[PDB]
């Protein structure tokens, strides 16, 4: 039986301005890193870094919508956002609504997110405005 | 400051094979589902499935080291892989260090793996026989 996330490792293309996105402007903590890689954690998280000279810097465009979450606060949420709009960080645009959330992209073009609620808080959302074609087990 | 994982959400090129492969051979809860995706949980874990016109098929070959592997106990581990390779599921790679991992791919080519330990546990094997260029913080 599978109890939830175990870790989340993506592929990066130059490992020091990876560490450098995820440790100093997301705030995450690094634990170890080496000649291929770097170990993170985000609260319960397990971000594993990982060196591949496979990994391409893809535009928004032509990636699919596979993307990742994490969890901020309604109080810090607005501030964050900003902090990474000043810094430059760029954006990606979803097809659809799910909440207060902000879309930004990596170093190598990993489709990020913060995103303001619980699963339990999106599904009592959802009830009010479905999406098309919504059925609740 | 970000929390944890929020969620992580996977592009599908077709949402039926997919649901059935996270909740009935993963055994994961289905909570709702849509014309264009579907919402599931794994423990902790929010799970969106989205349906994505631009998803293909993607053999490993071609897609880069980014994964994501889920949590299980060493004594499920075993009888959860042969359940995979009873249904024909196809493995991407061998596992080659200490520690349980076995390394799957979804219906979409989405590269998952089952792993055993924590991060802690792989910081102490770490401190003991350390990766080249290895620091710790
Ligand atoms: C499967 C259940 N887990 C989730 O809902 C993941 S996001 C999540 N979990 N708690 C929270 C707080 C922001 C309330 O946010
Ligand atoms: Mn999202
Ligand atoms: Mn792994």
């Amino acid at each position: 039986m599978l109890s939830g996330l175990n870790h989340l490792t993506l592929a990066v293309s130059q490992l020091a301005p990876s560490v450098a996105f995820y440790q100093q402007l997301l705030g995450m903590t690094l634990h170890a890193r080496w000649d291929s890689g770097a170990y993170l954690s985000c609260g319960d998280l397990w971000l594993c870094l990982s060196l591949d000279p496979q990994r391409r810097v893809t535009p928004p465009e032509e990636s699919d919508y596979t993307h990742y979450a994490f969890s901020i606060s309604e109080a810090d949420f607005a501030s964050f956002a900003a902090r990474l709009e000043a810094a430059g960080v760029a954006v990606w645009k979803l097809n659809r609504s799910e909440g207060a959330s902000h879309y930004f992209l990596d170093p190598d073009g990993h489709k990020l997110e913060l995103h303001v609620g619980s699963l339990a808080q999106r599904l009592a959302a959802c009830r009010e405005q479905p999406y098309k074609g919504m059925v609740f087990f």
